[PDB]
Order: C-alpha cells, then structure tokens, then sequence
C-alpha cells in the first residue's frame, strides 16, 4: 500500500485564521474530495495538543484514583434523544459530546475527574468542530443550488479517543481524523485501490464523508471508506446534525425534505 504524503503538500490552516485559511483552501479541498474521495488540511501546533491529550488519556486508562470506568456509559447520564456519551471499556475508548462538554447535569464529570486530559478534549472539540464545520460548507458549496446549509449540531457531535486501535465509513454528516499515534489508517481512492496517508505525528488532519452526507448528496459522494492496518491511540470527531431534524436530500437538482429524520437515518 502506497504511502501518501500531506504534510507540506495540503493546504495550511492556521488556528487563529481558521475562517479565513479554509476560504482560502477551498479550491485544493474541492480537488481532494474530487480526486481523492476524502479532504486534507494541516494546521499548525494541532498535533501538539491531539498528542498531549492521547496521552493524558492512556494515563487515565491505567488510573485507579477514581476509574474511567466510573463514567462508563452506563453510569453517565444520557439524553433523553441522541447517542451514547462517556466510556466504553474493553478497543477501550471515551465519547465526549458537546453536551458532556456542557454538563448535559452530571455528564461532565468525566472531565471534572480527569480534568487534564478534560481540558485538552474540550480544546481539540472546539477546534475539530470549527474546522469541520467549514469543510461541511466546501462540501455544500459543490452541490447544487438550493442544498440546505448541513446544520452539524454541537451537541450531537462526538470526540472519540481510542487506546488500543476492517473497512468501513461513518454513519454520520463528516469525520475529522485528527493525527493518529502511529501509522496504520488507509483509504480506499476512486480507482479502488489503497493508500496509507501519512499522518502519524503530523499537523495533518483528514475529514471523511460519512454516510449522512453521501445520502444527502444522493450519492455524488461516496463515504469517505477507511481501514486500519497495524503492525497505539487515535482520536475522531463524528459531526452529526440534529437528531429530530428532518432528512433531505437532494435529487437529480431538486431538494427534497423527507418525513424520516436524521436519527432514523442512524436506526
Ligand atoms: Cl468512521
Ligand atoms: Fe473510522
């Protein structure tokens, strides 16, 4: 499997120009999603932050004080409607929502327990769902006139790290990989053939199509497909609009609103 280099080749995006930098990098990540099937950016210092928070968060794994598994899904309180927050234990891994980053009362004491790692989850979310948002409006800005703006919710949208990690996509609107701790994630191009971006301690983060907007889109574009290839942490955000929210698609130029919402999309 080739190796794909991105860092000094993707368009960079810097932390306090973030607006500005992805107008400027619309062109080259209209090309990428065109020619490659999913987006790239580098943003300088963002692996500074996703490293020290992976580790913080193996850290934790490993604690005792109080347990990560104190907050594992089933203890943490959950909304009423949308998915699942907190920890899942053993390949083991945290969901931190925008509403656990907003105490939505009790579902942030994951954070107030590990407030280190807590601190630099809330960080990497803020500055993952400001980017993807704005890839969310590249993506809109190739589909025909009229498409509805994605409406990616905060809530609803989810940071997930892993600790101990076959083909797949998401289910929901974008993914944003942010730069694993080693080598191993490939991507599955147009021609049907594999490539292994090179990301491992890099500023290069990725965003994927998900299965949301490939539905939205009526298939102009095909879910971002990824797999994982080892010889170890990585960190995700799933960017998910409201979940009592109306489907729509867009048909042939038309825009359709359907009666099914977006949380029936994901049962
Ligand atoms: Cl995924
Ligand atoms: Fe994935």
């Amino acid at each position: 499997v080739p190796l794909m280099e991105l860092s000094g080749r993707a368009p960079v995006v810097r932390l306090h120009d973030i607006e500005a930098d992805m107008a400027a990098a619309t062109d080259a990540i209209r090309s990428q999603l065109t020619g490659w099937g999913f987006m790239a950016a580098e943003v300088p210092g963002i692996g500074e932050r996703v490293e020290a928070m992976m580790n913080e968060f193996a850290a934790a794994c490993r604690a005792t004080g109080p347990s990560l598994s104190d907050y594992a899904y089933d203890v943490v309180p959950q909304l009423a409607v949308g998915g699942t927050h907190g920890f899942f234990p053993y390949k083991e891994f945290i969901h931190v929502s925008g509403a656990m980053i907003g105490d939505q009362p009790g579902a942030g004491d994951v954070l107030r327990a590990f407030p280190a790692f807590g601190t630099r989850a809330a960080e990497v979310f803020d500055i993952a769902f400001r980017l993807i948002s704005l890839f969310g409006e590249v993506v809109r800005g190739m589909m025909p006139p009229g498409t509805p703006e994605l409406d990616l919710s905060h809530d609803a949208t989810n940071l997930r790290v892993i600790h101990y990690r076959a083909e797949h996509s998401g289910i929901q609107m974008l993914g944003l990989q942010l730069p694993p701790s080693d080598q191993g994630l490939q991507y599955v191009l147009h021609d049907g053939t594999w490539v292994e971006p090179v990301i491992a301690g890099t500023d290069v983060v990725l965003c994927n199509i998900g299965r949301m907007l490939t539905s939205a889109s009526d298939g102009r574009f095909r879910p971002s497909t990824h797999r994982v290839h080892t010889k170890r942490l990585s960190s995700v955000l799933f960017a998910y609009p409201q979940h009592k929210a109306r489907q729509w698609k867009m048909v042939d130029g038309e825009l359709m609103s359907l009666n099914a919402t977006w949380g029936d999309f994901i049962d």
